[PDB]
């Protein structure tokens, strides 16, 4: 038996992970000898399951399939559909859940030492991802899982894209439901996305860890309170796009430390080209912990 290859009659539905468009997760025991003493996994599928979302699934597959790391999240296997096809990814069951809701649960219970942790990881995720050549392009904390409490791993590669051979960007043609709060300049204006943009986005995934999710701190709240809570749909990038010009930014969560509250700022550089690596980042972070410690 390929252990890889899993027979959808034999999971058994369990609790739901989580949902929005295009998919779902769920938390499913694999359990062939019908006892329930199988193995717990978590199980993600489509809604909408056309020749196109199919499409995009089996690479999002792959590329999961193609990473190994201690902070992303493990593949275990697929399922097939009979005729028509229909995929499903089996991935470990990291039982604490996301990130943002733990964080959003235990609160400054969490303390910095703890933050510190789960950004070095996140940032190791993020630079070993980088040497495939592949763009997250949807780094929040509730795309991140808890094993324990002490790791942390990358959850989701629903919108990862690999780069061209040739070029440092991927370009979006035709942009779907979009992450635009978490999102550089460059993605807002051109839809351009590289390693810099991810390395925006975990600026402000830095930003959400320190404001520990308080919804009224959340970058979508704090953005249109800046632009203004009476701009809609479009303006709405339209606005933020003129903000961002402008150097407006999140501000400084409420006790971050400043060596953190600048590393937030550094990634959040209208210039591309100056946002830090991952690999310097992770340098950094460790350094600090150690300093705390
Ligand atoms: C992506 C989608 C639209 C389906 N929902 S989401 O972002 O809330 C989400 C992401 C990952 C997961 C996910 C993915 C793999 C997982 N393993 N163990 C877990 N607890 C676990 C959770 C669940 C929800």
């Amino acid at each position: 038996r390929d252990p890889t290859q899993f027979e959808e009659r034999h999971l058994k539905f369990l609790q739901q992970l989580g949902k929005g468009n295009f998919g779902s997760v769920e938390m499913c025991r694999y359990d062939p000898l019908q006892d329930n003493t199988g193995e717990v996994v978590a199980v993600k599928k489509l809604q909408h399951s056309t020749e196109e979302h199919l499409r995009d699934f089996e690479r999002e597959i792959e590329i999961l399939k193609s990473l190994q790391h201690d902070n992303i999240v493990k593949y275990k296997g697929v399922c097939y559909s009979a005729g028509r096809r229909n995929l499903k990814l089996i991935m470990e069951y990291l039982p604490y859940g996301s990130l943002r809701d733990y964080l959003q649960k235990h609160k400054e219970r969490i303390d910095h030492i703890k933050l510190l942790q789960y950004t070095s990881q996140i940032c190791k995720g993020m630079e070993y991802l980088g040497t495939k050549r592949y763009i997250h392009r949807d780094l929040a904390t509730r795309n991140i899982l808890v094993e324990n409490e002490n790791r942390v791993k990358i959850g989701d590669f629903g919108l990862t894209k690999v780069l061209p051979q040739d070029k440092e960007y991927y370009k979006v043609k035709e942009p779907g439901e979009s992450p635009i709060f978490w999102y550089a300049p460059e993605s807002l204006t051109e839809s351009k996305f590289s390693v810099a943009s991810d390395v925006w986005s975990f600026g402000v995934v830095l930003y959400e860890l320190f404001t520990y999710i308080e919804k009224s701190k959340s970058p979508p709240a704090e953005f249109m309170r800046m632009i203004g809570n009476d701009k809609q749909g479009q303006m709405i990038v339209f606005h933020l796009i003129e903000l961002l010009k402008n150097n407006g930014r999140l501000p400084r969560p409420d006790g971050c430390p400043d060596e953190i509250y600048m590393i937030m700022t550094e990634c959040w550089n209208n210039n591309v080209n100056q946002r830090p690596s991952f690999r310097d980042l992770a340098l950094r972070v460790d350094q600090i912990r150690d300093n705390m410690a």
